[PDB]
DNA sequence: AACTGGTAGAGATTTTTCTTAGC
DNA sequence: GCTAAGAAAAATCTCTACCA
DNA sequence: AACTGGTAGAGATTTTTCTTAGC
DNA sequence: GCTAAGAAAAATCTCTACCA
């Protein structure tokens, strides 16, 4: 047997801290087991679950951050699902410089979410100010980790390859990012629609605001209410709206929430 | 098929309509309803902007206002010379599509600065919209001046309120949403102008009903899964592709 | 109701009705690039 | 009287057995390793970790979950 | 952890010579150690 | 003309093994 | 007596951080 | 209890298009 | 006249560095 063994297994992690083949092989015990006396020690558990999350990439949000070149403070902006961006110089990294940048953002495109990392000039009063005034919710990243904004810092690099690139055709800095500016949103084509970043930002809004008009007018003329039967137990929900009858399944909205429900659990009611 | 061609020839001939129109209305695809709007001899600006310089509280600001919506970028300069002018033409520039820019014969405008941005990013400029976009927005800085303590902040949120929250015209949309329409309307054109002249680089051989001989040499229009709409004598008309032969023309 | 108000609610109705089988149409030729469980690339253009 | 206390103990032990987990995450500048603490919300991506009376958010790709068996 | 599960079902069986079964849904210890500890007493007979 | 990324653990998915209900 | 469902346990596969 | 890596280019492999030899 | 081999040209897939 191997309940000795379990005992051995346990002092003898307790000073060498052996992985779990290692005790497995050694004591002969099963490796349940051994994977127990693992994960019970904590000297051990140094190691994350190895995956990636996802950002969120709706067609009114925009990301942020600032960089360096050359001794100068540049300030970044991202529309996420398109790739357009927008730059400037700064004097300095306060606060009411990005504050203004913020505003005159706000006032040339529809700005609905915010996010930004944990710098002191993107938490302060003046930012604060500035967007319960134009109605834009701020969010925050977990401190310390740039994957969170993951967009705003892939056009970092680009924009710096861009004016590594132009460089020797103006004077100042500043008429060098703005260059660069113009060839990364109109001379520079590929990625979902062979398009550039100008021609992605007009077709994404465009499209927004189309698409809910036709729906408007599509629902205001609608009947056909659906009884239909889920869940668990086969109970009944209550009135649900009709929107799509396909050859295998049917659309119902149900408390502002879309379903896909088959075709034998509904019945139709004019 | 071809009686839907048929039907939107008559119906041009009587009214002239467009092509997005006939296209919706008679089911036919784009380019063919391209190509009967462009053999009418009775049928043959989305990028202009005009920029101006005004004075408030001994501040200079810049007003450009995009004229097929009347859309408007603004800005508070610390001086009136050419190079801050160029500085705020290179930014428009770098954030829209820009063309054809119309001002005025001011000092500032007409210099070697904006002279050179005109150059590189290559602006047709014109010397001769923007007086009454000035004074909407001069009534609503007057408007909302006292939630601001510089001029700066309140020239930025009245061109906001300009911009996203005074409605009217035919739809009753606000500016923003007019010059995106605007702009996507004419990338929609582009892009089927592409698809029309790679296509029409083709020519087609053809092979009538109860005739054994191959007719002349008729230009592609539209080449389907079955069907394939040739041009030849001034008129359209419908082959399948079993009595069809096309080959690359080279007649530049 | 009189005559001109009973003219515009005829005529509306039957604009809706025909210009519903219209528009269901019109927003079916939408494209949708979309993104699933733990991949990172965007899935090819579905109809919406 | 003693129905009741099996029925309570078989409901305890099955609420005992949901949501008992342990978290050891890594934060801050110097990224360090540091103690237990308790699950409280776990999305994709990130959760919701509550140490020593603080509330915490840490992605999952520096934070390791132990359940039990 | 169930490592002190497994010290104190060898206490209860020396006492009331549970089955396995028994003792893996008691203490809350995998199937194949309950086995054992059935296994290495000399009364009883896993069955 | 003759050089070069790798290691080990955390979960997820698939395969093998073991007990027992049913004919 | 023999089969097979169902669950436990083991094996294989993909992906991540860190090493000046 | 409500958060999260992404972008763009260099080669490699597979598919579509175009000309011409042969029956 | 029709087919097909063969090559050119375009499209799709996998994988890398850099962003404080
Ligand atoms: O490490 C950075 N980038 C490189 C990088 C990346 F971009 C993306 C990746 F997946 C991996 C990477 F290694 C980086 C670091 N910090 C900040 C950045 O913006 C930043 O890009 C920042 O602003 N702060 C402020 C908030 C608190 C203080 C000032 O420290 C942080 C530090
Ligand atoms: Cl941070
Ligand atoms: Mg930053
Ligand atoms: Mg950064
Ligand atoms: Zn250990
Ligand atoms: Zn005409
Ligand atoms: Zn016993």
């Amino acid at each position: 047997g191997f309940l000795d063994g379990i005992e051995k297994a346990q002092e003898e992690h307790e000073k060498y801290h052996n992985n779990w083949r290692a005790m497995a092989e050694d004591f002969q015990i099963p490796q349940v087991v051994a994977k127990e006396i693992v994960a019970q020690c904590p000297k051990c558990q140094v190691k994350g679950e190895a995956m990636h999350g996802q950002v969120d990439a709706s067609p009114k949000t925009w990301q942020m951050d600032c960089t360096h070149l050359e001794g100068k403070v540049i300030i970044v902006a991202v529309h996420v699902a398109s790739g357009y961006i927008e730059a400037e110089v700064l004097p300095a990294e306060t606060g009411k410089e990005t504050a203004h940048f913020l505003l005159k953002l706000a006032a040339r495109w529809p700005v609905k979410h915010l996010h930004t990392d944990n710098g002191d000039n993107f938490t302060s009063s003046a930012v604060q100010a500035v967007c319960w005034w134009a109605q834009i919710e701020h969010t925050f990243g977990v401190p310390y980790n740039p994957q969170s904004q993951g967009v705003v810092e892939s056009m970092n690099h680009q924009l710096k390859t861009i004016i590594t690139q132009i460089r020797d055709q103006a004077e100042k800095i500043e008429t060098a990012v703005q260059m660069a500016v113009l060839i990364h949103n109109f001379k520079r084509k590929g990625g979902i629609g062979g398009y550039s970043a100008g021609e992605r930002i007009i077709d994404i809004i465009a499209s927004d605001l189309q698409t809910t008009k036709l729906q408007n007018q599509i629902s205001k003329i609608q009947n056909f209410r659906v009884y239909f039967r889920e869940g668990r137990d086969q109970q009944w929900k209550g009135p649900a709206t009709l929107i799509w009858k396909g050859e295998g399944a049917v659309v119902i909205q149900d408390g502002q929430d879309l379903k896909v429900v088959p075709r034998r659990k509904c019945k139709i009611i004019k």
